């Protein structure tokens, strides 16, 4: 039952010991951390939510930390690093202040009244793009990519050919991201089904494929087993065996060349398909089915659904321009789809780990896109940070009273992200970090920036180092209420 | 929880142990290793993933090598002992860089630098072949083949009769390979069922064999047990096995000679069968299926397929002109197929742990034989790494800055694989290195190695000692990717 | 039984670990080390000697260096930290040498070679200095000093009294430093004994001492206990009594102010001299013996001494012009004596931890003083080790053949301390180490090194900033000794 300051100091420790971890992995010179589990596993990541997940972490605050990140990845995917630095600045400045003496109530009213200006100018100071073929846009993902800009270009490609999409507030970008060993980083003009067919004879191509979908199995219409002792049961059972070969019929009749289930097949039907020329692949994914449902302009239907007669039934069926087995990455491609367009981001490596890390980055790259395309974008680096700061130091006074010192601790820990950044790249960082803040002022671009190789000051959004809006005002929200939270914690049981 | 330099050193010394090992396996004066299971069985193998396998890999680097060797056999299917040993070279080089105070970051951008210019090198100086028969290919075949040139040139004739099979990249000749003790080695120009009849008497020969193929078991139309007690159940018990007698008299009157089954028989069906004459074989692999159905032009039935009239039954027969049962090697051998053509490369040997490393062996040389027919081939014992290590060198200088350093590393590292193919022949590494460095230069010749029996050197390409291409972009590519993911490691947890 | 490469593996990294510790406290911006026993002491320290010795080191390498910076201690006094860099440079260059194949013979051959021309360029390079009043002389007093002016001072003062006691190659001028809590630093021109008086009654004063020396106690000459049993032996007792009384009756007669004794004092002589004014010290150091003997220009005498007539004693005795008991430190001091002149260097501050700290500085700044004036200096920085790395790398062909790796490893490891410290001092140390060889060269000024606070290059024997010569060469041979002694190692038991 820790008390008092030594609950306060027992939170604090907790935190920074978990942001120092996560610390070396912010920003463009950010090194990785590799993690094994109890009992033999490994990952190799530069990802923040990642690092803190795996990590069973086991202060409660660390905890917390580490769900707020959870938190920041589940509202836009990327930004979690940040968040994670700044919280834990947040926490520690405000802690300073209180040993001071500073009244806990006057440091959580400053850190508000900061927060919400912050958020504020946030909101305001978002530059807004009208395309998404805006340079900016795909700056955006280049940079949330980590630098690769095959990957942003086949994001930015693959949006275009949604935008309707990116509509809804439910739609993932990144969904569209699939990860495959040995394959090559690709943009895919259709839908993949990781899965091999029921009959392979070697890699195989198919040209207009009318195709029909089941969320079911290919089976004949059940009677329980106790029912089978019942003449009727049992002439039931002959009837819709009967009926079902009658219903495989109408599917040659139809020319359906292709049939993907989520459940199994009938050793009747498998027959069937072999003999008609039939490619089947069963126990597809219910992500797979509502994608290949779109794109094909198909209808899901069960088994019984093969009891309307033949004219009903081909108007559930589907259609798509080709269709490709790839025997050396067992999968299927769909492409050509009469249904919407739609597009897959596929992403290759030679190994688990390296494919692993890349689907993570492409994540990333995908959400970060989405988020400048929905929020629009501002100056990396960090540098917007420091003009948050300045502009938050501006309320030092403006209520007058200790909220101030409040005040100051939010503008203070506005200041680490970058200063983190700057010291990755092997620069002095306090020096970098001040002489910014002067020429910021100086020729009043808050869009000032450092490039973290060449080490020159530049003009960021000019640089195409652009943040999404968004991911910026999640960031320091997230930031802002776990640290705040905890700062109000005074025991621990 | 280990942190620092201390990471890149606990990393580094996990790789070295691990590659020292394999060292002593490759090139032609290689040695092997022996290994023994938890509870007593044993392996001996020159082969670099699967020593590689075997192995107690504890350590999270080390299994993430081992993870890449995996890879690259996955990918080409040879060339795994060189990615190793290539991926611990660029380790040790760039932990030594780091160390002299090279920024992590730089060393990486040069090393994906230096990557980026060995790939490019790689795929501009592939040498192309045109034909199967080319003396390049069968050199490919031997080399990888360790030098046995009676199975380079099993391979080469076998690889001939598809040709068809090759241009899928799904294909992997090594499927064709088949080990049995006691055999010698040989080509079958058909494929073989690796069992023994259902019923045998001795040796036998078939000709003229007209033969159906089941993807099921030849009982007759079952019907669920509950149901026999329901009269309509039972007399239908009866009918379709009043049905399945009748069919059987079918399968008599089509002169089948051969049927083979991947499931079970009925013991009526098994009595029609002996007293006809008619060979069976149960339980065959899906392997052995495809093959035997691709190389009959027979089509796969179930027992449900034998209620088509007799003329209709016909069509799925298949046809081999001879079939022979080997009472002494247990196996069956089907020749003369009159659907596609295609071949069993039988590899033999005494006793098992022989017959399983000259199968590694065997497999090891189709793949490179395919490979080298797919992307060419390239000079060999270790000399094409040099000429990539003196080009990689060059960009030391067209870049500046302390990329240099990454680059050097880079450059350094492709150097290792010949010195330890050259100290495992007994030569001094160092002095063969550098003396055939100057050499190649001197001479312009890009190609000219070492004779590892001789001690002469000579023109690779010229000597028949060939690599395949792939082989190489696969190995540099691979160890490169798992080097370079390593050392932008920084902390362990 | 650890062999063959594993063997130097072990050492390698033995000796890392020890190295990278103390490099922390190489340099004007290096920082402290915190030492503690294996039950509960505690050190803190920057003296590099000092920490190497006071981990209780395991491994055997390991224990060796640290005998090597002792070696180095005990030659010159300072350069123990700078001796350890460079002995592992050196080393870890070597093992890399020796990795890439290069023969142990060669590398030991070139760094022996590298070694020759080093202590020759070392010797042959040195500025020579006469005074003693040469700002160079205090110069190199105050780098050694870690910057205490006031201690470089004091010390130029003191060996000026001496000087002649510098042509001794016996002389360490640190034994003259004497550490007191509580005290304040300062020069004192006479000698300290470091005890209270047998009597004192405060703080006192003596002026015109007449003073008596004795290598004894003051004692009758004794009768074996066995011999009082026997009249003449007991008689004997008596008589000696009797003639110890008069004896002491020619102490005051003599006009003997002080007595100081090595060894005890008689119940009645310390009657004698409370009722006499004479003020009496007890077992007083051999030290503080011979040098008291020295300063007040007495001849040691025992007991039996004082049996000689008055007018032979008088010769005995020495003079000192005041002496003065400080109550508070709890010692008393002998000034203006009559003998050879000298200094007691006196360090003080307040608490232990601190008073032994300034004094190992003290003693590190005495020593080199002292070196200084018998060596000549040169200039610091690390800056003469690069140009000698220059000079060493200018040998690499000189004999053709691998010898030359040797060399380079020699040439690369000189470049390792400079580094280091400005590594220290929170620069890029690779690029100021770059950037500082090119300008040496161009300027010709091979006595150019980098300012460490300012961050500019300067000119370093302009700047004040120098190492005596001998500091060099003793540091540069030991860490050679020791190097090559390592690298000859093949094998441990
Ligand atoms: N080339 C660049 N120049 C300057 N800043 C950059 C550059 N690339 C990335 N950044 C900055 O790096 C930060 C993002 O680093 P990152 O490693 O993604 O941390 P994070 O995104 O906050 N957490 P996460 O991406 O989920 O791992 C942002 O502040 C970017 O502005
Ligand atoms: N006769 C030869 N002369 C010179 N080099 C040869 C000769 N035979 C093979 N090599 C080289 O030896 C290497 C093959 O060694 P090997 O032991 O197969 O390693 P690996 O093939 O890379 N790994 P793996 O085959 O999976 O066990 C290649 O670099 C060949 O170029
Ligand atoms: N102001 C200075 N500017 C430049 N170099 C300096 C300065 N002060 C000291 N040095 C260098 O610092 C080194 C000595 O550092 P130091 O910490 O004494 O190591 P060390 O003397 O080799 N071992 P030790 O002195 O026994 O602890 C020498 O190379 C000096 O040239
Ligand atoms: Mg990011
Ligand atoms: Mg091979
Ligand atoms: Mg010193």
């Amino acid at each position: 039952i820790e008390e008092r300051y030594q609950a306060l100091f027992s939170n604090a420790a907790a935190v920074k010991a978990l942001t120092q971890v996560v610390a070396n992995s912010l920003g463009p010179k950010g090194l990785d951390a590799m993690l094994v589990d109890r009992f033999g596993e490994v990952v190799v990541t530069n990802d923040g939510v990642t690092i803190l997940t795996l990590m069973d972490a086991q202060h409660p605050a660390a905890r917390m930390v580490v769900n707020m990140a959870r938190a920041q990845e589940r509202e836009v995917g990327d930004g979690t690093t940040t968040a994670a630095v700044l919280a834990g600045a947040l926490v520690s400045e405000g802690v300073n202040q209180i040993l001071k003496g500073v009244p806990v109530s006057k440091v959580l009213a400053g850190m508000n009244r900061a927060l919400n200006h912050a958020l504020f100018l946030i909101r305001k100071n978002a530059i807004k793009v009208g395309s998404i073929t805006d340079d900016r846009l795909l700056a955006a993902a280049k940079i949330a990519g980590r630098g690769d800009e095959r990957v942003a270009a086949i994001l930015r490609d693959a949006a275009a050919m949604l935008e309707d999409k990116l509509q809804d507030p439910g739609f993932k970008l990144a969904d569209l991201v699939l990860a495959k060993v040995g394959a090559d980083t690709t943009l895919i003009p259709g839908v993949v089904i990781n899965k091999s067919p029921l009959w392979e004879e070697g890699s195989q191509k198919l040209q207009e494929v009318r195709l029909l979908v089941l969320d079911d199995g290919l089976y004949p219409e059940e009677v329980e087993e106790e029912a089978l002792a019942s003449e009727a049961g049992f002439e039931q059972y002959l009837k819709n065996q009967k009926i079902f070969q009658e219903n495989l019929k109408k599917l040659k009749e139809l020319g359906v060349k292709l049939i993907l289930l989520t459940r199994g097949i009938s050793d009747i039907a498998e027959e069937f398909c072999y003999e008609n020329e039939i490619m089947v692949i069963t126990r597809i994914t219910q992500k797979e089915l509502k994608r290949v449902l779109e794109f094909t302009g198909a209808r899901a239907a069960k088994r019984t659904s093969l009891n309307k007669p033949v004219e009903e039934l081909q108007k559930m069926l589907g259609y798509a321009r080709t269709c490709f087995y790839d025997s050396r990455l067992d999968f299927t491609i769909i492409e050509g789809g009469a249904g919407k367009a739609t597009a897959t981001v596929l992403i290759g490596a030679a190994t688990d780990e390296v494919v692993d890390e890349q689907e993570r980055i492409a994540k990333d790259a995908a959400g970060s896109f989405a988020a400048a395309y929905r929020s629009g974008v501002l100056p990396g680096g960090g540098a917007f940070f420091l003009y948050l700061s300045r502009e938050v130091e501006s309320l030092k006074n403006r209520l007058p009273g200790m909220e101030s010192y409040g005040v100051m601790a939010f503008s203070e820990a506005l200041k680490v992200p970058f200063r983190v950044m700057a010291e990755n790249a092997g620069f002095n960082g306090l020096e970098k970090l001040g002489d910014l803040m002067t020429l910021q002022v100086q020729k009043n671009n808050y869009a000032l920036g450092l490039d973290f190789e060449t080490g020159e000051f530049i003009d960021m959004i000019a640089g195409g180092v652009v943040d999404p809006a968004e991911v910026v005002y999640q960031a320091v929200k997230n930031a802002s209420e776990v640290a705040i939270s905890l700062l109000k914690i005074n025991t621990i049981i």
